This record gives structure tokens, C-alpha cells and sequence, in this order.
């Protein structure tokens, strides 16, 4: 069906780094904010997301630590990775639990898909992406409770172009570091 078929698509992504453009809107479509960046990917888990517009924000998994790095304000914060992604589709790319996908409602038009939670007391009201049966994403989309919708679009995907040091973080000079990872 739609999830065995989107599983078999996001089972043929591998490492990446693509160029993104985020548009954000409000419940009536309204302009929120428009960015963009750029997002290095490594499965299962591993990622860099830096965002150069409309503020420069970093966001770093290096598979159990999730940091965020707000260069502006020179501070970083760090989490523990599960506990910034359950609940979230992260789950259905970064592991192969069929218990995470009974917990959405799948529709697909070719490589348009829609997950919908089926509880309605979550995070995200729904999520939508679009990936070629070749694993190659080209958009994705998040809507919160607040129904305002965050759609990024992938360009210049690169497989391969990453290195590991991308999956890791390191605060740099001058910027403090609030851990908040109960151990």
C-alpha cells in the first residue's frame, strides 16, 4: 500500500546534502516568514540542518544528541535526540518499527503523500512529502496544532557529499553550551 510504498522510497535515501527553501504560513495562508539553507543528511539518523535566511540557525544530529546553535546570540543547547524527535515522522525514516507508521493515516497520489496522525492531540496536525520512487525528496511540509505550515523544497540534491564531521558538533569559541540532557 501507500505506507509500504513510502517506506520503500525513504529505505533508498542515503547521505545527501541539498540546497532547501523554506515558506511558512499562517491557518488562512497568510506569509509567516520565508528562508533557506542548506541540509546535509546521513541515515539512519544523522543530520545538519543550517538555516542562513531568514536568521542563521544550526541544527546538528550526530545520532544521540540533538544540538541547536543560534550564532546570533552565541549559544547552544543540547537534548537528547529521541526525546526531540518521538513522536514526530522523524521515527518512520530514522527505524523500521511498523508501530510507528499504525500511528498515521497515509494517503499518496504518485510521489505526493499526506501523513495524518491519527491522534489529535500531537505536535503536528499533519505532514506531507514528495519523493521519487529513487528516494530523491523533493518537499516536505509540516502543519502544527496551530495549523500554521512550515513547506521546505529540496534543489541540488549531491548523494554521497558528506563527511562526518558535519554529524558532529563542536561549540565554537564563545559560545556556552546549555546541556539539557538528564543522564
Amino acid at each position: 500500500d501507500a505506507a509500504s510504498d513510502l517506506k520503500s522510497r525513504l529505505d533508498k535515501v542515503s547521505s545527501f546534502h541539498a540546497s532547501f527553501t523554506q515558506k511558512v504560513t499562517d491557518g488562512s495562508g497568510a506569509a509567516v516568514q520565508e528562508g533557506q539553507g542548506d541540509l546535509w543528511v546521513k541515515l539512519p539518523n544523522l543530520f545538519n540542518w543550517h538555516m542562513t535566511q531568514p536568521d542563521e540557525s544550526i541544527l546538528v544530529s550526530d545520532g544521540k544528541t540533538l544540538w541547536f546553535y543560534n550564532p546570533f546570540v552565541e549559544q547552544a543547547t543540547a537534548t537528547w535526540l529521541k526525546d526531540a524527535t518521538g513522536n514526530t515522522p522523524f521515527m518512520l525514516i530514522a527505524r523500521n518499527q511498523s508501530s510507528d507508521w499504525q500511528q498515521y493515516n497515509i494517503k499518496q497520489n504518485g510521489d505526493d503523500f499526506v501523513l495524518t496522525p491519527k491522534a489529535s492531540n500531537g505536535n503536528l496536525k499533519q505532514f506531507t512529502i514528495n519523493v521519487g520512487r529513487d528516494g530523491t525528496i523533493h518537499q516536505f511540509s509540516a502543519v502544527e496544532q496551530d495549523d500554521q505550515r512550515s513547506s521546505y523544497q529540496l534543489k541540488s540534491q549531491q548523494n554521497g557529499a558528506v563527511d562526518a564531521a558535519k554529524f558532529t558538533f563542536t561549540p565554537p569559541q564563545g559560545v556556552t553550551v546549555d546541556d539539557q540532557r538528564k543522564l
